[PDB]
């Protein structure tokens, strides 16, 4: 698993938690979005 | 109730709902206190 990479690969094979993780992932996506708004506020008062 | 203030006083007098409004207003003064020190932390940092 942690020489060849194939950790990711595995969870990539199996259906269910294909979804699992892609859904946990594009949440992902979206809250660091977010993230870099809330900061950029924070840098500039106004 | 309104010309005597007499609606507080009314409220005090059953235990059980005075218990729960008594309840309700300490969580009040704990959360204006919060939220001056979230103003105070944003104040300091951004």
């Amino acid at each position: 698993m942690h020489a060849g990479g194939g950790l990711e690969k595995f969870a990539r094979e199996d259906p269910k938690v294909r979804r699992h993780l892609d859904l946990i992932r594009r949440k992902e996506l979206l809250e660091t979005v977010l993230g870099k708004i809330e900061e950029l506020h924070r840098i500039s008062s106004g």
